[PDB]
């Protein structure tokens, strides 16, 4: 089997990307937010405490003929931003792009953070980490892809993220006619959970190539690109004004600047982010400072390679008995 869905930005500066998600009988949909930095498939629910569902569209398990309780289960979950979310679990059929999983982990929250409230475009996550990394318990549950992967074609889903514009995930099988030139593959270590590798170094607009190892992690529910404040500052000192503000939050910059682009390497091959996807706009509505797409990790304890990164390039997680990441410019 396979299946292909189309990822839409929530909002002009791709924040994220929401992708449409059918759940129970009759099909429920809601746009969840494809998160391959973490493993729980949750959603806004009739559960969810009212206060806290602002536009968003709900699950109701009870309107599912499919729902069965997962009895005595619970999740929480924290993500690196300091958003979280907690629950209980149901399990239903769940299909993206035409296929079909029964009995997936449906995660319903009772309790979400402002993040969550605030974005009423983003109905739940989909999580597309390893399974080692699902937050339910006493019974660790499997992600989509992993419950997926036996009926796919080949063990493999692809993102291809659109710049301001939408994109596609498919799974089980790789579209060549998405990406130009060869995908290479790279290896990946599960030791975290993530889809963890090494990109071989960096460049700054059109300077030299600057070979270096940068351990990070392929994720897309991040949207930005958090590396070494060594290689951050290398690539903000080419933009004139640009500065770190600590009342901020990170690397400013004038929004009259034209950016430079930012290439990473992906063993001998090459990424090139054009200078106009490091862009985030005015700080606060009508400000001449805007926020930088590229910014320092040192807080954080790992490298993210996140949308900011992933956009300028067709995207392979190949979920073979040994895991692997393809990279293709597109
Ligand atoms: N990276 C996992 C958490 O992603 C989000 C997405 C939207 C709001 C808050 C957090």
């Amino acid at each position: 089997s396979t299946g292909s869905a189309t990822t839409t930005p929530i909002d002009s500066l791709d924040d994220a990307y929401i992708t449409p998600v059918q759940i129970g009988t009759p099909a429920q949909t809601l746009n969840l937010d494809f998160d391959t930095g973490s493993s729980d498939l949750w959603v806004f629910s009739s559960e969810t405490t009212a206060s806290e569902v602002d536009g968003q569209t709900i699950y109701t398990p009870s309107k599912s003929t499919t729902a069965k309780l997962l009895s005595g289960a619970t999740w929480s979950i924290s993500y690196g931003d300091g958003s979280s979310s907690s629950g209980d679990v149901y399990t239903d059929t769940v299909s993206v792009g035409g296929l079909t999983v029964t009995g997936q982990a449906v995660e319903s929250a009772k309790k979400v953070s402002s993040s969550f409230t605030e974005d009423s475009t983003i109905d739940g996550l989909l999580g597309l980490a390893f399974s080692t990394l699902n937050t339910v318990s006493p019974t660790q549950q499997k992600t989509f892809f992993d419950n997926a992967k036996a009926s796919l074609d080949s063990p493999v889903f692809t993102a291809d993220l659109g710049y301001h514009a939408p994109g596609t995930y498919n799974f089980g099988f790789i579209d060549t006619t998405a990406y130009t030139g060869s995908i290479t593959y790279t290896a990946v270590s599960t030791k975290q959970g993530f889809w963890e590798w090494t990109s071989t170094g960096y460049a700054v607009g059109s300077g030299t190539f600057k070979s270096t190892s940068i351990d990070g992690i392929a994720d897309t529910g991040t949207t930005l690109l958090y590396l070494p404040a060594t290689v951050v500052s290398a690539y903000w000192a080419q933009v004139s004004g640009a500065k770190s503000s600590s009342s901020v939050g990170g690397y400013v910059f004038p929004c009259s600047a034209t950016l430079p682009s930012f290439t990473f390497g992906v063993g001998s091959a090459r990424i090139v982010i054009p200078g106009d996807y490091i862009d985030f706009g005015p700080i606060s509505t009508g400000s001449s400072s805007c926020f930088g797409g590229i910014q320092s990790s040192a807080g954080i304890g790992i490298n993210i390679f996140g949308d900011v990164a992933l956009k300028a390039a067709f995207v392979v997680f190949n979920g073979a008995t040994t895991p692997t990441l393809g990279f293709a410019s597109k």
